[PDB]
């Protein structure tokens, strides 16, 4: 019983999500860069997409937003949507790269 959340109750909320365009959830993708988490329970974590044509890409940002908020302690949401730098395909489970083709 705390509010003191944290880079893994974070994590461990975004585990439920799916990427509908991919079909695993985005701490399974590895899209996740950076995740700070000040003592104002300031979530804040740089992510990102694959790319930036993923379809519902709107929707599917809403329902991250929806895990992160959950976190019963989670003040505020800093997603950051850092769009400039590549990801890597590579990031996803060694299942899923001989999956989709890397």
């Amino acid at each position: 019983m705390s509010k003191k959340v944290t880079k893994e109750d974070v994590l461990n909320a975004l585990k439920n999500v799916i990427d509908f365009e991919l079909g695993l959830d985005v701490v399974s993708l590895g899209l996740v860069y950076d995740i700070q988490i000040d003592d104002q329970n300031n979530v804040k974590v740089l992510m990102t997409m694959t790319t930036p044509m993923c379809p519902l890409a709107g929707m599917i940002l809403s329902d991250a937003e929806e895990a992160i908020k959950k976190i019963e302690g989670v003040n505020n949401v800093e997603v950051e949507l850092t769009f400039d730098p590549p990801w890597t395909p590579e990031r996803m489970s060694p299942e899923l790269r001989e999956k989709f083709g890397v």
